[PDB]
C-alpha cells in the first residue's frame, strides 16, 4: 500500500545518502568519482559544471523521481561496500539499509 | 613480540570458527562444502571419512599450526563474505575481526 511506497522511497535516499558518505570518507574520492569511476551514474554540463544530476535526485526525499532505479540503488550500495571495506557502525548501518530495501521489494 | 604473535593467533581462530559458523547458518552447506567449493582448503580420506584435516585444525588455538597460511585465512573469511550476505551482529563480528587480523599483520 501507500505506507510501503513510501517507507521504500525513504529507505532508498537513507541508503543512498549513507553510502554515498561512506564512499567519500573511505575512498577519499568524490561523489562525482563515484559515479564516473562506478559508470552507474550520468555526468552533465549543468550551470557550466559538471554534476552528477540524477544522482543527486536520489538524496532528497522531495526530488527523489517518480520512478526510482531500484536496481540502479542497489548496484551503486554493492559497489560502495566492494571498494570500500572499513568495518564499523557506519559500514553496517549501509548493509542493514540495503537489506531492509531487498525485503521491502521482494515482500 | 611474544604478544603480538599470540594475538595474532588468538584472532585468526575467533575469524575462522565465527565465519563458517556464519557460512553453515547463512548458506546452509557444510564446512566441507565451504573448502570443496571455494578450493582454498583439502579434503582428505581419514578413519575411513572425508575431511577437512587442515582446516579443523584452525578452530582450536590448540592445533593451530605453528605456521599459519594467514592468506588463505583471510581468502576465506573475504570468500564467506562474499558468498554470504546477511547483514547483521555476526556479520559486523566477521568483518571486524578480519579488520583487525589485518591491521596486525601491517604494523
Amino acid at each position: 500500500g501507500s505506507s510501503k511506497q513510501d517507507l521504500m522511497r525513504a529507505v532508498l535516499v537513507e541508503a543512498m545518502t549513507s553510502a554515498l558518505n561512506y564512499w567519500e570518507r573511505v575512498s577519499g574520492q568524490s561523489k562525482f568519482t563515484f559515479a564516473e569511476q562506478s559508470g552507474l551514474w550520468r555526468v552533465y554540463l549543468d550551470r557550466s559544471t559538471l554534476q552528477t544530476r540524477t544522482l543527486d535526485k536520489y538524496l532528497r526525499i522531495e526530488t527523489l523521481p517518480k520512478t526510482p532505479r531500484w536496481r540502479t540503488v542497489l548496484n551503486s550500495l554493492d559497489y560502495i561496500l566492494e571498494h570500500c571495506k572499513e568495518a564499523g557502525p557506519e559500514r553496517t548501518h549501509i548493509e542493514m539499509q540495503r537489506d531492509k530495501l531487498q525485503k521491502l521489494l521482494t515482500s
